[PDB]
């Protein structure tokens, strides 16, 4: 099994991540941001990744630093887990709904960071989670993983549905990309 | 094999449906609506479903009641055939052409009915079939199956091509969703 | 292995093509048009086709006749390699990025030629290659192969990225379409 | 005399075509689509082709499959009749009226299929014939004959006049293209 | 030779017309309207018709009645000359320039009168000739000959050029239509 | 046979032209501009002219002077070959396609130079040939031949197709104009 682990401490946050690319969907995420924990559970269940995350940090300032540092660490953990990338599909492409929401994700484990993102989340807070932080989560993850990632909102009105459908589609695309190509 | 069967009688229609999710594309549909029979044949052949349908009803009023009651029964038959949904992909996503027509279908066997539909069929009758009835077929099927279904017209000009490409894409997406996930 | 071979001589060009549908990505293309050679290498590597091409011709007039005659011959070679089409997926659908570029390709090995193409390539020359020739390459290939092909630009700014992403997506869609359907 | 004959059977249609390029306008067409029979009579009379067509098929679904399969077979019959194309004009260009309708047709027996078509037929049914099927007739004929064909509506309001003028102009252009060039 | 002759007297005009369809371009027209005489000379020379016209009438009121009655008589003379129409092309199509002017004429000797006319003559008088009378000349000729006639201005700025190019194109189209079809 | 020959030397260019109006399509053109050579070959083959051209000149400055001086000399050669114009059609009118391109040419060998030209060539270079030079070629040819020439782009997207279709249509119109009128 391909397992990547990262521990990172700043003056703002303390983060530990462990991801198994060849998992069974074991979800074990506690970031101090409940909505992000919910999305990381989606990542595990829809991607069949095992996801272990612990974070503490300066959430009294806002969720930003924690969200960013968790994302950065996940990207690095993914990079480590991938190793030499031998024999993998490398590309993933999936479009997933959640009720009225429909989100397309296309990615390439390319070594060149890029985020294309056009979500229009119509409310500012989902629970206590600042919806600007969704883009920053994916941007930071891309930057440390060296992923080419396109996220396209095809439909959606409920903010929780839009974000959750994004994580479902991303997880399924990433599962595809990380799985073995039977002809390689 | 996962087989669902439904018999339903109203004062307007008499309907019998049997669907095998694990079929070989056996097509055996006679609804009293020839264009709908043609589309149900597409469902079987493109989905590798075995599809048996018989309907009679008040087509002298219009095809509406028959079309609706057939769709409702198909949705219920699908629901029955699925049973506990164990180990299935659950999600399907396919884009199929028919010449100049190009139709994207994304679905989730979620238990929550939703239809997203944006087809713009530029003629009122294909053969003797009222083209408004395409949307109603999918809406009714969604309602009894508890499916999340998005149908997106990406291209198309000929009405028969648009509708037929929709059924090809839907069938292929539904095949995917109903098939076993090798890691589940 | 399914191998198609075509030799074609005009007063303008001399072309030889050999394609293995069941290949390992062996790339061996020399057309007299370096950018086209680069794209044919992408076809091989991303499609797992073995691609052997030799062409000479009137490139001092412009690359047009060579580009066209190579494309025509590739389409015929594909047609020959496919034979009776027994047991194949027939349909392919893939969306691939290259950095900021994102290209969707959907195809059906239908026997009816059709090209849907909406690329907007913002420069006139990539290297010494006239970017109008990309459309003509796909049109000519479609015409002799009898393929239904839709190419959709979803994002992109760099001309080389747009064209190369197109070839990646086309190759992956064509691989899918030509591969065996495990239930057929 | 240059005679081409085609017999083609599908699960949808049974078609037989025989065309003499060097005819006297003998019209003998029975397709199961009366309006199409009327247009094929125009082809014979205005083109001085001898045209023999028989078709049966699934017209209870709609006229589409019959219309398409007849057109495909006519294109192949034309291709066969043309043989090596020695000494022919190859190009045809004619503009014909029918009362207020005025239709320009330009064609080249090039070996490269292309349809340019801009008819705007303002009603959905002429008799029982779906007017979308006019474009599909010419597209399918082009595809199997390998013809470059441009059809331009210059004037017209009555749907029957527009379609019939198209067939008159096409027939006269095709007569020209297929006739001997006295200097070749 | 096919010769038609008409004499017609009203309280406004006295008209005599003789036209030979199989002529040598003999021009012999004196209508009392010099510009119309010039156009009738063009008809003869460009059409290879022999044209004999004499008219007198109420030109002190305006040229209208003479222009109309001459046109009516020419249409009848053409009708008479045509006789049974056996073996003729029947259709004519020609586009002729005169310097910057370019005029397309398409006609069918159909037995159903129709004029399609879109000339935009930018001055009110050419010499002493009222330029509204050009349309009325063709309308009246169509009405008595039973001709389908389309006149299309493709280019032009000088009024004399526009009108004269119209007569050149009409004459050449009419020559074609009235000539023998070698296969009929 | 009607043969015109012109030799012309400037400080910029050396040009020799010989054209046979009553030719067999013998193509023998070497101008120092490969794309122009290709178009002159089209002139010969589509017009059944014999075309002999030799030019050298200052192509390191740009192709302009050579293109212009070749065109001027061709116009003069045509003028010389025509002689007294006895018995010729004088007018030509043809519309030719090349795939998606469709070009109408109408001309009159009038003795009055005029070019009407509306081509919109969407790229700046076809091969190494500056596409502005197409208009200048026809303008210069018109000026020395004393031709009335209208060139109308009816359709087209590929620059090579647009230009080549223009030369096909021009050649066929010029063949018509230069041929004998059987009634003159
Ligand atoms: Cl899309
Ligand atoms: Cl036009
Ligand atoms: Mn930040
Ligand atoms: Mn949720
Ligand atoms: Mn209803
Ligand atoms: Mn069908
Ligand atoms: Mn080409
Ligand atoms: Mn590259
Ligand atoms: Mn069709
Ligand atoms: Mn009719
Ligand atoms: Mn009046
Ligand atoms: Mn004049
Ligand atoms: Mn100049
Ligand atoms: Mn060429």
């Amino acid at each position: 099994a391909r397992i990547g682990e990262v521990k990172r401490e700043t003056k703002e946050t303390n983060v530990s991540v462990k991801i198994n690319l060849d998992g069974h969907g074991v979800s074990d995420s506690s970031t101090g941001i409940p909505f992000l924990d919910h999305m990381l559970d989606q990542l595990a269940s829809h991607g069949l990744f095992d996801v272990h995350v612990r974070a503490t940090g300066d959430t009294h300032i806002d969720d930003h630093h924690t969200n960013e540092d968790v994302a950065l660490a996940i990207g690095t953990a993914l990079l480590k887990a991938l190793g030499e990338r031998k024999g993998i599909n490398r590309f993933g492409d999936f479009t997933a709904p959640l009720d009225e929401a429909l989100i397309h994700v296309s990615l390439d484990l390319s070594g060149r960071p890029y985020l294309g993102y056009n979500l229009e989340i119509p409310t500012q807070r989902v629970g206590t989670y600042d919806t600007q932080l969704v883009e920053h989560f994916f941007q930071s993850l891309v930057n440390t993983s060296g992923m080419t990632l396109h996220i396209r909102q095809l439909a959606g009105k409920n903010s929780h549905h839009i974000i959750e459908a994004t994580f479902k589609a991303f997880a399924r695309a990433l599962r595809q990309a990380t799985e073995s190509d039977p002809r390689r």
